[PDB]
């Protein structure tokens, strides 16, 4: 019946229209040691996320879920400006990223000590029923990630805490999946551990361009996301004509109950300014929040896909996922 | 004549018996993650840091460099406050830790962009010429550090930085060697790109017990440091008696103008605290600001080792690298 948001609990029937994976800010682990170079513009970051939320309601987004891991910049406060300003809701995430774009140093060093996976877990529960820091805000949902091709002993320890903490909770799970991998095996793994598959996202499957594999994670239950919209020539991504001829695909086999859409934008780069060179700069410049409803819905129209269908993704499924 | 510490500039005839490597604050980078359980304690932190100051004090310590890296928890305003409240120097530094300890993910995006190593040596020309973010203090030294048998691709764009650095400063390079590993070749690559043999130290040469490793090391000119007494049992690390006896060696062979001696503490750990498990307990036990001068240095002494030859090293050999 609830969630929790950013300005705590909202009744999940009033979530509405929702994009399920968007990032207002983001800086890759390793941004905080650039602090001289890279200090965070508090006020004119707030007008970069204020007027995104703005360009996002202008398509009727009510909802947005932000699963920016906990040393990626989550600023649940800086994230309850944005809301309170806008009037949007956002939820946010407890969860670490994957290996190889994150900082294992941590909590390897406490899986040396023995307590890593009850480590993880405690701050899970900690952050999804008491707070995060001193800001009164409970995470939504935790976040999951796994490497490319595999997922980590590492990583597993995410995994496993999350399914213990789901079964405590009820709190959804969103995943990212590298490069259009371990989409099964993340399914079947958190299945394994008796995680609830109604609550689960697994996350990036528009980087797989084979829609057995797609089936075969929609086999388990679970949702999948295609969710890097606008994403094309970096970190492996397809082509948007190639997400666009999956999802077809699948949405032509009546998996539309199972489906979310979005970009994965990132709003407000953490650390220093930069600015993409020639070539991929071209390939990404519609990596921003209109681009589903200005470019690729309108293509899915002309496709035949119907308002219902649509409304299936951005409305149902996030009501069901939440609830 | 001057070094720059976080109170300012200080006369290098002025630091006297100085400890080259020892880490007020430190956390193993992904510790930003667990700030809901592992948040920074100011008050209590500041007491344990100010005592560890006193301890050094009274065995005479009047300067200690502090080489966390930037994204360890280095933290130049609360190091400021320890020194005005104890009258210690503190020299503090401008770099980052090496992969496997490390968050390469950023500056990994920033080669992609072809910026990387000019935007990290635009990082320690700000933090050297102008100040760590806002806080008005300079770094002293460049920290720099490598992995186990390697240089990587990633960590020589920052020592190709430093040394660029060093050219343009004349600052002092600090370095941190992995599991004793790599200690002629961080010379040999420093002194490739044009950096000075007399402002650099390479650092956790204890690791290594093989006399002929440092020989080769010191055949650079430069300076090496037994950084680690009271490190057993854990990181590779080899005994303290191990340590002395290879110390012992180089000493009797005429070596004292460039050897140096720390603990490498850590004396307040970021993130969640934590208890050693009982086998690395007790070999770690001596790990700890007095250790040096309460069990080794009369070890040392009792092993024939004159007062002179150790003033050179924590005296004559700190002031001569800083001028
Ligand atoms: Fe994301
Ligand atoms: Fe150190
Ligand atoms: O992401
Ligand atoms: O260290
Ligand atoms: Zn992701
Ligand atoms: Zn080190």
């Amino acid at each position: 019946e609830m969630v929790e948001t950013v300005c705590g609990p909202v009744p999940v029937e009033q979530l509405g229209k929702t994009l399920i994976h968007e990032h207002f800010l983001f800086g890759y682990p390793g941004f905080q040691g650039d602090v001289t170079r890279g200090t965070f513009r508090e006020d004119e970051s707030l007008r970069v996320a204020v007027e995104a939320a703005e360009k996002m309601k202008r398509h009727g987004i009510q909802t947005v879920v932000d699963p920016t891991p906990n040393d990626c910049g989550r600023n649940p406060a800086f994230l309850r400006r944005v809301a309170e300003e806008t009037g949007l809701n956002i939820i946010c995430a407890t969860g670490y990223p994957y290996e190889g774009e994150g900082a294992p140093p941590y909590f390897q060093f406490r899986r040396l000590l023995g307590t890593a996976e009850d480590d993880i877990y405690d701050m899970f529960m900690a952050e999804l029923t008491e707070g995060i820091a001193d800001t009164g805000i409970k995470a939504g949902v935790i976040k999951l990630a796994s490497s490319k091709g595999r997922i980590t002993e590492y990583e597993k320890m995410f995994f496993r805490a999350a399914a213990r903490a789901q079964k405590e909770t009820g709190a959804v799970i969103i995943t990212h999946t590298q490069e259009g991998t371990m989409g099964p095996e993340q399914a079947a793994y958190l299945l394994e551990h008796g995680a609830d598959p109604k609550k689960i996202v697994i996350g990036h499957m528009c980087g797989n361009t084979d829609p057995d594999y797609h089936r075969k994670t929609l086999a388990y239950g679970v949702y999948i996301a295609f969710d890097r919209f606008g994403i094309q020539g970096m970190v492996g991504a397809p082509t948007d004509e190639e997400r666009v001829r999956t999802l077809l695909a699948l949405l032509r086999d009546g998996y539309e109950k199972q489906i979310m859409l979005s970009h994965d934008t990132v709003n407000v780069w953490l650390g220093r300014p930069f600015t993409l060179p020639e070539p991929f700069a071209e390939m990404m410049k519609n990596w921003h929040v209109e681009h589903l409803f200005v470019n690729i819905i309108p293509a899915l129209k002309n496709e035949g896909i119907r308002d219902e269908v649509l409304e299936q993704m951005f409305i149902g499924n996030p009501a069901a996922l939440f609830s």
